[PDB]
């Protein structure tokens, strides 16, 4: 009783798949960020009066995010880490991989919590991202595509958007992204701070 929700990667990269620098961005773009909290929080309107969504990430992307931002705000976050220590923790639930932390949400917000599960997404690391590219309920991509070769020593770990991969994910129309998002999305190129990016959605299918 695991596999009826599919998950959602959700990431910024730039067009050689960099993702990070010294455990951090490699950029500081606010709206990018805005965008990233507005998808990863946002429930239709006749379910939020109960239900949130999940982000899981990885222990050195958890490390990464301010402490004044933890845990990210208004959705339930969960740390995949093998190391089953302390990340003192507000309720910071930890797992020790993708399949522990399902099991643990389903578990803990069952049919008859107070509080139930909307949708489920993977933030981040590379490595957790690998883990999610494999696992086979990962069916979209909510990428973020910067369009600088930004130096980054974290990459993306499968070349999503390249041609070897072309067969099985496909880049959805920007009207299918504001749907499912459930907001007017900006369409093409945003400008902050110097570089250009999009938000993409692509799919895959289960
Ligand atoms: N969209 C973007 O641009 C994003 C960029 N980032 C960046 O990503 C970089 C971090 O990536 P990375 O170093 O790969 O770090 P991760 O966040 O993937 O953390 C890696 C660690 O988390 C745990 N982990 C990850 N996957 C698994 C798994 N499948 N099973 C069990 N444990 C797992 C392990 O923790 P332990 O060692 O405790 O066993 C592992 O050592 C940082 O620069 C951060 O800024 C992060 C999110 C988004
Ligand atoms: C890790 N992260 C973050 C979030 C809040 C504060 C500091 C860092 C972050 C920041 N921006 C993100 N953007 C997208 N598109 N996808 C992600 N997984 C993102 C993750």
């Amino acid at each position: 009783m695991n596999q009826q929700k599919s998950l959602t990667l959700i990431v910024a990269l730039t067009t050689s798949y960099g993702i990070g620098r010294s455990n951090s961005l490699p950029w500081k773009l606010k709206k990018e960020i805005s965008y990233f909290s507005r998808v990863t929080s946002f429930v239709p309107t006749f379910d939020s009066f109960e239900s949130m969504n999940v982000v899981l990430m990885g222990r050195k992307t958890w490390e990464s995010i301010p402490l004044q931002n933890r845990p990210l705000k208004g959705r339930i976050n969960v740390v995949i880490t093998r190391n089953e220590s302390l990340d003192l923790g507000n309720g910071i639930h930890s797992a020790k991989s993708l399949d522990h932390a399902l099991e643990l949400l389903y578990r803990t917000y069952g049919s008859e919590s107070s509080v139930q599960i909307n949708r489920i997404f993977v933030i981040g690391g590379a490595q957790l991202y690998k883990a999610a590219m494999d696992h086979p309920k990962l069916d979209r991509i909510m990428a973020t595509i910067i369009y600088k070769d930004i130096h980054c020593d974290v990459f993306f770990p499968l070349k999503f958007r390249d041609k070897e991969w072309s067969s099985v994910w496909k880049k959805e129309k920007h009207s299918d992204l504001e749907s499912w998002v459930g907001t007017k999305v900006p369409h093409g190129k945003i400008n902050e701070d110097g570089f250009d990016y999009e938000f993409e959605m692509w799919t895959r299918d289960l």
